[PDB]
């Protein structure tokens, strides 16, 4: 068996830094992990592969002339602690449906056997600022179980988060396409824990893991590499690993249940969050 | 005449905030202004209706049959200064496309008489994380001349105003669309301001304002106000009235050149930003 996982929020909010590093810490404990970028910045493997970014499955293949003159083994790469990589790519912008790549290459590595049974996990890391075409395919289409949303105080990752919840439950009716938590990823700012907590408790869910704002994040990336592997005794690097814990351990995931507008503004009143 | 402007950006960079400030400003000034609404959050106009948001055509269409059955007068509403506003909408997440619905209402607009002689300027606020569908149809289909682009230091932000002006790029061949200026939304950050002025300059256009933070856009929110209208002599009153001006009187509308990965983090290493 194998966990099939999505790591999904809006852009900026830290999803490619906290799914690499989480699996980072999934490989240093000795899982075997694959992580499809889905989406077109297309640098989500950078940190893991040591490199600027990847070439993506559409480059690739407009390169050799179908996708299917293109080889498995061609276009995963493997890096820090054996972690297997592939990107999506998309179009330009202008051009056709941003996330069009994503179908093309989630196929593509089903198609491929990919999916070899030693895996363990893989973590598809999803643009969330809408959730239609591509993007929406992942949960859709069922092909990642365990959605954890990379989120914050600001009132933006919090509807953000709402959004991809709301594409839960509209294709709940077959599937096994699930909630299993909000991870905060922090703005320093007072209470941010607590309001995460009961955005979770609404929707039905749970926080995961707060993350902290720790400039090593910055520091390490200048470098190519997850906090994991450019300092293991970081401070950051153990916030990474109770997150791994807590995603090996969970348990939880679930139908979740959308809020209003009117409950999230009052999440954000209650919290002090605009009053700090 | 008539300027069509048009408000780019990624979500959560201050693009709601920025565009209702500056059209109040423009009020204040004497000018008559139409906000149209193009994102999905649908809460671009509440600002100037004091209100929670306003209903969509998508939500306004579906009550009344076909969108053929909405007049003008009953779809428009005009707030502070007299600024008209409507909301285009969207259909829910992960049913069909999200820019759905602003082909639909600027198609109305244009076809219900609009568009009056009277206008001085029209201004689209558009989700700017991807750049296609109904998303890119202000620019395809020449219906915005001056895009705007609402950035930060944050390399997120940054890659998102180089990927709107690559969608500039490929539509540049017919119609008028073009990069009218960068406006940084600041971030509090050290030489912000030099950083978005380089990549303005790097992509050919200018840092139109530098707007600070300031706690009384907050403030102003929580009341269902701009700042012009809730304290017209705060000191952020006074930074919106200054981005008004320097909207009104911009001559300087580029093709733009849109710039690599490796350009984006150059800039985000010379001003420090990574290391502040
Ligand atoms: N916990 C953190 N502490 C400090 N910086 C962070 C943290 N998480 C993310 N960042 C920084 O935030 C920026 C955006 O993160 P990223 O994972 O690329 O976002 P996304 O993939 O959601 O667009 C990156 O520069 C990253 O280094
Ligand atoms: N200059 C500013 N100073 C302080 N807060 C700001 C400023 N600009 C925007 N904000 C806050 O940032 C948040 C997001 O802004 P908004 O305009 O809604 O973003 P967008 O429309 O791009 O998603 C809002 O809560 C807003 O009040
Ligand atoms: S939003 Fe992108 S194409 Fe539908
Ligand atoms: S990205 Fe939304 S539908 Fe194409
Ligand atoms: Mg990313
Ligand atoms: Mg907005």
């Amino acid at each position: 068996a194998m966990r099939q996982c999505a790591i999904y929020g809006k852009g900026g909010i830290g999803k490619s830094t906290t799914t690499q590093n989480l699996v980072a810490a999934l490989a240093e404990m000795g899982k075997k992990v694959m992580i499809v970028g889905c989406d077109p910045k297309a640098d989500s493997t950078r940190l893991i592969l040591h490199s600027k970014a990847q070439n993506t499955i559409m480059e690739m293949a407009a390169e050799a002339g179908t996708v299917e003159d293109l080889e498995l083994e061609d276009v995963l790469k493997a890096g820090y602690g054996g972690v297997k990589c592939v990107e999506s790519g998309g179009p330009e912008p202008g051009v056709g449906c941003a996330g069009r790549g994503v179908i093309t290459a989630i196929n593509f590595l089903e198609e491929e056997g990919a999916y070899e049974d030693d895996l363990d996990f893989v973590f598809y890391d999803v643009l969330g600022d809408v959730v239609c075409g591509g993007f929406a395919m992942p949960i859709r289409e069922n092909k990642a179980q365990e959605i954890y949303i990379v989120c914050s105080g600001e009132m933006m990752a919090m509807y953000a988060a709402n959004n991809i919840s709301k594409g839960i439950v509209k294709y709940a009716n077959s599937g096994s396409v699930r909630l299993g938590g909000l991870i905060c990823n922090s703005r320093n700012t007072d209470r941010e824990d607590e309001l995460i907590i009961a955005l979770a408790n609404k929707l039905g869910t749970q926080m995961i893991h707060f993350v902290p704002r720790d400039n090593v994040v910055q520091r390490a990336e200048i470098r190519r590499m997850t906090v994991i592997e450019y300092d293991p005794k970081a401070k950051q690097a153990d916030e990474y690993r109770a997150l791994a814990r807590k995603v090996v351990d969970n348990k939880l995931l679930v139908i979740p249940n959308p809020i209003t507008m009117d409950e999230l503004e009052e999440l954000l009143m209650e919290f002090g969050i605009m009053e700090v």
